[PDB]
């Protein structure tokens, strides 16, 4: 009633002050006392009201998962959080500060087990969705933060994943559904390919799907192609 909806009491002017530091260090400490902890973190309306991530010195960087502090279903909108603090920086202060966020994206795929497609594939989906701000700094950072979470925090054999054939044609699709982007978020591509052949984890023609949406654009691209099919057979050599 009172805090959500009255815009005009409660102002971006407002809780920038002393008094509005006090009352976010006490709502978000709220969430530490047994009674309290299922209620808030299970209500849709508290986290929709904690997306309050506008202008600067809003408790914008102190508003993390409290402070870096996980738990040590309900993910998409904590997700959502920390989407919009990464997507904050757009320039000088918070480059940094989106950073450590994307870093914080990076340990969310450690924490608990309990995982599921839907939403791995949203944190790989915000990850390299996090490209598309034009901040040169923040884009290359972030897609070399996704491969580092492709590479060491993710294995195949799962009840809940099958293999890389879902994992390239799924959340990965929408973002090369831009023009100029297509030259990095392929090539992170033809880093995952290979890497998991360390084994040999990939059949004979379930990697045909690289090959279908390479093409599926259509002259660097064209001029990208030989590339591409030419280490198919160093994996034959070697890895």
């Amino acid at each position: 009633d009172e805090l959500l909806k009255k815009g005009d009491i409660f102002t971006q002017k407002f809780f920038a002050t002393n008094q509005g530091k006090e009352f976010l260090k006490r709502l978000f400490s709220l969430t530490e006392s047994e009674f309290y902890r299922g209620f808030l973190l299970g209500n849709e309306n508290f986290w929709k009201f904690l997306r309050k991530v506008t202008a600067m010195k809003e408790q914008s960087e102190s508003i993390f998962e409290y402070l870096n502090e996980s738990i040590k279903e309900n993910f998409m909108w904590v997700l959502g959080l920390l989407d919009e603090i990464s997507s904050m920086g757009a320039v000088k202060k918070s480059i940094e500060l989106s950073l450590k966020s994307i870093q914080l994206t990076s340990h969310l795929l450690e924490d608990n087990n309990d995982l599921r497609k839907n939403e791995i594939f949203a944190i790989i989906q915000a990850l390299a969705h996090q490209c598309i701000n034009p901040c040169k700094q923040i884009s290359e950072f972030a897609v070399v933060t996704l491969e580092q979470t492709l590479i060491n925090k993710i294995e195949i054999p799962t009840n809940e994943m099958e293999s890389v054939e879902e994992l390239i044609e799924g959340g990965l699709l929408p973002l090369l559904n831009q023009k100029i982007l297509i030259s990095s978020i392929l090539t992170i591509i033809s880093n995952v390919y290979l890497h998991y052949l360390k084994l040999g984890k990939t059949s004979n023609e379930t990697f045909l799907k690289i090959l279908s949406i390479f093409n599926k654009f259509v002259s660097d691209i064209e001029k990208k192609l030989q590339q591409l099919i030419l280490d198919k057979k160093s994996i034959e050599k070697g890895n």
